[PDB]
């Protein structure tokens, strides 16, 4: 496992760099932005954050999720669960 602190997933926050985290796993969504059928939009709001309560809402297909799979890049430390 590698973890990330919430101080260093904020700094990306960016189109330079977007992380994003699901369910206390981080996700590099920078080559994702423009492919999003949700728009750019609803991604770029929550970047350098946690989404989970705004993917889940929507509701996402299993094929969203196998490609979520695709972008992970580790985990939310423990200390900011
Ligand atoms: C901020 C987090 C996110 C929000 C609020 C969000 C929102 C949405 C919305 C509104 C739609 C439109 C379909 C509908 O009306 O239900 C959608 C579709 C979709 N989203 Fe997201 N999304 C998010 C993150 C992601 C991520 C991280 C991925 C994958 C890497 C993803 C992949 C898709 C795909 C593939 C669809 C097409 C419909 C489906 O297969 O379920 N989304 N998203
Ligand atoms: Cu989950």
């Amino acid at each position: 496992v590698k973890y990330y602190t919430l101080e260093e997933i904020q700094k990306h926050n960016n189109s330079k760099s977007t992380w994003l985290i699901l369910h206390y796993k981080v996700y590099d969504l920078t080559k994702f932005l423009e492919e999003h059928p949700g728009g750019e939009e609803v991604l770029r709001e929550q970047a350098g954050g946690d989404a989970t309560e705004n993917f889940e809402d929507v509701g996402h297909s299993t094929d969203a999720r196998e490609l979520l799979k695709t972008f992970i890049i580790g985990e939310l430390h423990p200390d900011d669960r």
